[PDB]
């Protein structure tokens, strides 16, 4: 029923993300000041300033996003505003999680930044990256990567959107399926990243995760989170450290995980943390939901007016 939220990810960081929040909300401060104590570090100054330029490293990016996601979502929670139905995008599947109990926010994350770290390390610099797909469906993309196959590594990475796939792999035969690409009228952007993220590639990071993931404690899932690995949700007798294995080095089924959350019964879409990315893929997979997204003071107060025409309109 109601709401579903969606929870930021990679991609969308900037510096002074979380301060409105942190200045507002006495609980987001909180999550800061928690965030450092676990990690050891001034979380305020990396998210607020990012004097060393951390920012953009995806080590320091995730628990960066993970801590800007809580302090959000903390004082959402204050203001009434909850859910049971939640997803990500990758890293945002860790606060989704979170969000469950089904894993503690310090030991999030501290998770996320060794993540971050197995991630990036993986595959060296220069051999692998990625490639936004446009305009074409799954089927299509299955025969550019049938055809590329020869020239070296190339796998779905994300199925975003419809007309929004990426793909990754090596970066010489992700060249060939650019040109495959363009001979069958789709488009390819070769994405300004340096890591063939969510391609078996990351089998060395993935490998990292899970010796990782089995030293933290897990609870049950209170909600529902769907996997981005799934395309659907995690049942109890899933393996959510396997789960979590997989995310990194398998594709990315958002628009499934979509999907199911509106086959679920989701009419109204929350995107909590930085940027817009989510709540424009919602939109095109989905023209009719309400969507919406909290990361400062401006989008809050567009969000809680919302919800509350919605909530006035119950009283009758």
């Amino acid at each position: 029923a109601k709401l579903g939220f969606l929870f930021a990810g990679q991609g969308a960081q900037y510096v002074g993300m979380g301060k409105e929040f942190f200045d507002n909300f006495e609980e987001s401060k909180e999550v800061f000041k928690r965030s450092s104590e676990a990690l050891g570090i001034d979380m305020e100054e990396l998210c607020f300033n990012d004097p060393e330029g951390l920012l953009n490293k995806t080590e320091f990016t995730q628990p960066a996003i993970i801590t800007t996601n809580m302090a959000i979502l903390t004082a959402l929670d204050k203001l009434g505003v909850k859910s049971h139905i939640s997803c990500g995008l990758s890293l945002g599947e860790y606060s989704a999680l979170i969000h469950s109990g089904a894993i503690n926010f310090e030991d999030g994350v501290k998770l996320v930044k060794k993540r971050g770290k197995f991630m990036q390390e993986a595959v060296a610099e220069g051999i692998g990256g990625m490639v936004a797909v446009l305009r074409m469906t799954p089927e299509q993309v299955d025969e550019i990567i049938e055809k590329s196959s020869p020239y070296g590594i190339v796998e779905g990475a994300n199925y975003n959107s419809p007309g929004q796939i990426v793909i990754s792999g090596e970066l010489v035969a992700l060249e060939k399926a650019m040109e495959f690409i363009k001979e069958v009228g789709g488009r390819a952007i070769k994405l300004p990243v340096s890591a063939p993220f969510h391609c078996s590639m990351l089998q060395p990071a993935a490998e990292k995760l899970e010796d990782e993931l089995n030293k933290i404690s897990i609870n049950k899932l209170n909600g529902i989170v769907m996997s981005n690995v799934k395309g659907e949700a995690y049942l109890e007798d899933d393996n959510i450290i396997e789960l979590l294995t997989s995310q990194v080095k398998k594709p990315v089924l958002f628009i499934n995980d979509i999907e199911k959350m509106i086959e679920s019964g989701v009419d109204t879409f929350i995107e909590i943390g930085p940027g817009k990315a989510l709540s424009g893929f919602v939109k095109k997979i989905n023209k009719n939901v309400t969507v919406l997204n909290v990361e400062d003071l401006k989008s809050l107060e567009k969000t809680l007016s919302k919800l509350r025409e919605m909530e006035v309109l119950a009283e009758n």
